[PDB]
């Protein structure tokens, strides 16, 4: 939905690889190769069980992951310095998390 | 110049074992010595032969070669695990590839 176009718009002011992942690996927008980011998932998958709470991010260069909320993952191909990536992280944040996080909750119950 | 400086210091981010040549051999920039260089050409010479793609990559590790141009070749020495390594390469070529065609062009006389 418009969420999705105005955070991949956001990331897209400064990084132009990027994607917006569910934590199953559901494709959101990304315009990294659909090959490479195949490729990518079992690292992120491993590293969801203990390496990458909500709110956390995890650099294996040039891959970055960001845990925004439960379910939704950014994840970039960059040489950025780290400082400017998290700062790009923080105001991602600030901006969608509130709502990222009540389109694509996660289940408790 | 600058280019290929810009190039060698991208990759050597993660990997200290590369070179980048010409598709002819011409080495642009090398920390393989030429003694154990020389063992990865038979199978790029294989690779020219069967006109692989640019933007393509084909493993043999710790061998990987990669066609960023028509006319430039990225190969690598490395423990570095397929999924890492192709994203290093998308990401050289969104960064790289233009500027490697035009210090770089093909020679048609």
């Amino acid at each position: 939905g418009p969420i999705i176009e105005n955070c991949a718009a956001f990331i897209e002011k400064t990084m132009s690889k990027y994607a917006i992942t569910l934590s199953d690996g559901t494709i959101l927008k990304s315009t990294i190769k659909n090959e490479t980011l195949k490729k990518t998932f079992p690292i992120l998958k491993n590293l969801l069980k203990d390496q990458i709470p909500t709110g956390s991010s995890f650099f294996k260069l040039p891959v970055v992951f960001f845990r925004v909320t439960d379910n939704v993952i950014v994840i970039l191909l960059t040489n950025e310095k780290e400082n400017i990536i998290l700062s790009m992280f923080e105001l991602f944040s600030t901006q969608f998390a509130e709502k990222l996080a009540l389109e694509y909750p996660r289940t408790y119950e």
